[PDB]
């Protein structure tokens, strides 16, 4: 079967991280949308203009809003992308056929929206050469960050080719986790985000979203289907594109 | 010998078009800078804010200005990049060891700054699915354009892989030739832009900067050294990276 995949990137990144997966998925007959979230990729906004994960999630929300009644899509988020998914699912669940998590965070409904973000910081406390800053928005102080080049090379693009790593050093922009804001945000609902089929995809070779964390996430919130890719790194859509596409196909054939 | 290469991209593009060449050049021991010109790549400005090719060229100019006395670089421009080179050469020639033109426009000093741009439009009049618009800046009406996806696929990324073409559809932004502005701009000087060693690199397989035009350019303004790559397409830094790097090395060994 054919499906409409909406590929959601993580912070400090853009749609470009899907430059390989997108064409391959279409080569399978699928409709693929790769969105740029606020102040990400070639989006004209700057991070200082964003005041929350919800605002940051704007593009995805508007994309969904524009879908004609009856059309369902499959959201695919990577790393911090799972949060964008939960935010949208609580506003457009009828439109989501399923949601795939690609080495991503898996929020739940029993805890605050920052729960898994906080846990990640516990397992991966040292972001190496990453630098931070602070700006103010809507009376809240936000911690902005720009991913360190060494961190990218060693923990994110570990097994990626130099030509791919190069793109990261030329395209990654200032971003934010909006962690303190998430802490005060309303819990994701069980009726919306809770009702959607969730497929968790990961590799125990991820140098940042370490096994302890990802395994911790599966036990905390039991996914509907778990797929464990063998090998690769954090960026499986680059190091294991073919495999990922194989799974997405299986998902398209299972959920609609 | 080792050199500091400053890779200049063409309009509607960004530094990302050098994501392959850059790392390879360093693998050779060279210092490589890949700049994002105004409203290009992840530059925060929008084209409507730019009013001329000179403003558009800002980043390059500032990069040169920041070089400490005695440091020389080799400018490498592609396609419309040659214009950015002439603009800088008339302001920092002492700092330029040489300038390589990569399937680029070759401005001269006997004609107006738009001369070769106008000639290109004669040889390549149909930009297919490219769309245009107009905005006003400093009392001048400027014709903006966004490169058509078919044009990119068929004439620019002809032999490039789908994964590379994908990047273009996700990264190319609104741009402009500033052609009408160039027409009224002062002629490039013979003392500055004229004095610099110019190396012209091209392939007769370029589907947009056709042979008739490129050959026309070499006869019009005799380059110091001509290199004809066999095969590939317009984007030789993607289709013939290794070769290009071989030439750049030879250039670094010849000019300083």
């Amino acid at each position: 079967a054919f499906a409409h995949f909406v590929l959601i990137h993580t912070i400090c990144h853009g749609a470009w991280i899907w430059h390989k997966l997108k064409p391959l998925l279409e080569a399978l007959g699928h409709k693929v949308t790769a969105l740029d979230l606020a102040a990400s990729g070639v989006d004209p906004r700057q991070i200082e203009e964003i005041g929350s994960f919800d605002e940051y999630s704007e593009p995805l929300l508007t994309f969904l809003e524009a879908l004609p009644p009856g059309e369902k899509v499959i959201l695919v988020g990577e790393s911090c992308g799972g949060l964008n998914i939960a935010i949208a699912a609580d506003k457009y669940c009828e439109k989501i056929a399923a949601a795939v998590f690609h080495n991503s965070v898996l929020p739940d409904t029993e805890h605050c929206p920052s729960y898994v973000v906080d846990k990640l910081m516990e397992v991966f406390p040292d972001w190496k050469d990453t630098t931070y800053f602070t700006y103010t928005k809507d009376g809240k102080e936000i911690t902005g960050l720009k991913l360190g080049f060494t961190l990218l090379r060693e923990n994110l693009y570990t097994l990626c080719g130099p030509e791919e790593y190069e793109l990261a050093k030329m395209l990654t922009r200032k971003g934010s986790l909006f962690q303190n804001i998430l802490a005060k945000r309303p819990f994701f609902t069980k009726e919306g985000y809770g009702s959607i089929k969730k497929i968790y995809v990961w590799t125990d070779q991820d140098e940042i979203f370490l096994p302890e964390f990802q395994l911790w996430q599966i036990e905390n919130y039991k996914p509907d289907k778990v797929y464990k890719v063998e090998g690769g790194d954090h960026l499986l859509q680059l190091t294991k594109t073919k495999e990922i596409a194989e799974i997405l196909q299986e998902v398209a054939d299972t959920y609609n």
